[PDB]
């Protein structure tokens, strides 16, 4: 198939210049992309990937890359910065939670991690908004039943407790 | 399917930067975009509402939220202003009126209420231009049979009101 | 049933912001929307008109009031100018004879009038190139049978005038 | 004869500003139903326009006092002008801060017709402190429906405000 990409290419705008600011660009933009033309394939994440960023043949993905956005947005994040060791992952995480939030870095610390919920919730923790969030998100994955399911969980009790306290993805009050 | 991105997003145009402006700009773009493309599934709506707001973050929604265009329109304001819509529905009602007009705030108005008729018909009739329009506009609405009958014979009849005094939709004297 | 918004906008342009210009934008840009997108029905006109002027509510039609390109002309006019505007009506006229000249006026007048042979005939014989004219043209007119005659073979009586006395469309000699 | 006396002593004088009579006889209603029992609409007119003595202008008639929460709410009509759901946020919000949390509950719900959703949500913005909003909706959650949530919302506040050192005004003892 041909794939439309001066629409896709229209919607999203142009890709930053700095290179190390081109991971998260695609992150944010990911939903725009399916909205244009639903991506189905790792093959099409690829096709369309590659198109985008053009001459930079630097960061051209294969389809082994991208099964899941989430997957081209850290193979993306290990070539702009480099593989860091593990006493490094605090200041990476803590960067992300101040551009971008905790649901943001939750979801790459998992993945530049591989998937050590024990370091990347007890990181996360530092980083939250105010001490009655720390306190009642604890609760909500504490009646989990193993690490299993409070990995997969997070998110969820994340937002449940940022809504009741109504605040926005920055983590910062609205009302 | 693909969506014709390209014609929708000439209706609209570019979204306001203010990001608790934007509840209200998807508010009443909405019509228009209905009658450029028939949006029937939520799965349509969902493509749409997220390709036409592009790069913002926590802005993209879900098919669970677009059902209609008010729980969306709705299911936005929460996740900016922090509230529910309808615990400062006489605020934000009032702040249409006094830059785009009745017959914009009474659009609005049943979306983040929830065409509920009766509360938002009071609200406004707080913020009619001058009490002989508000006598005028009463007995005409009275003479309907039913207040679902009087929920699409609304603005036919502000319409009707505001020739005879010589008004100009935004409420200042033409004369 | 796509509306192919995006090529319309190519032909017309952007509307302008003060809608007091917004009724004879859409009257002079008329044929131009017809030869890129051919309208058949009131419905589609309505569906046509309100995704040019874009999220504006106030000056929002229906297919009642959308059976021609004039009628739709003519509700805006009123919406906009009030009903009897009759000094604006002399003051739109008088600006146009003078950049395009007479029978551009009439057509554009008879438009934003709905149709009034009797108002806009009565302006445009006090704008017109000299007594002898006037004259000429009137014994023309009054010659045929009835008001719908006469406003079907106005453009034709005052060429046939315009020739003899050997003059180009703005009213200046070719002798 | 009514016995008026009795039910002044609990009562008082009316407020002067017009404005505040509709809270003072919403906060005044569930002790006088203790002292003297009122069964139908016609004692409640009759006791309702004694107490504002001579307001011919607030006078209510039977038909409009079914019950204390259409009399207080006829009363904010002829004060205010504006009908109360319109604007029932400003109005919370001032009880809040010259009263407190309990009777902005017991007011808010006469004046919204006993909508528990609308006046829990708006109580939630401008209960004291981020702790307090956590440890009340733990224990409301609980609750089997939203029947048993209302009719227990102030023995759970009184419960967290207790732990948490707190006055009946929301002021700390810190």
């Amino acid at each position: 198939t041909v794939i439309p990409i001066q629409h896709i290419r229209s919607v999203t705008g142009e890709p930053p210049r700095n290179p190390r600011e081109i991971p998260i660009w695609l992150g944010r933009n990911a939903p725009a992309i399916d909205g244009v033309f639903p991506v189905t394939t790792p093959d099409l994440r690829c096709r369309i990937i590659n198109a985008i960023l053009g001459g930079n043949i630097g960061l051209s993905l294969t389809p082994g890359d991208c099964l899941t956005w989430d997957s081209a947005v850290a193979t993306l994040f290990i070539r702009t910065h480099g593989t860091f060791p593990m006493h490094q992952l605090g200041n990476v995480i803590k960067g992300i939670v101040d551009q971008e939030g905790v649901a943001t870095a939750y979801t790459l610390g998992m993945m530049l991690s591989g998937q050590n919920y024990q370091l990347v919730s007890g990181i996360i923790r530092g980083y939250l908004p105010g001490q009655a969030v720390v306190t009642a998100l604890q609760q909500r994955l504490d009646q989990e039943i193993d690490d299993q399911t409070r990995a997969e969980t997070f998110i969820q009790h994340l937002n449940a407790v940022y809504e009741i306290l109504g605040l926005n993805a920055r983590g910062q009050s609205i009302r």
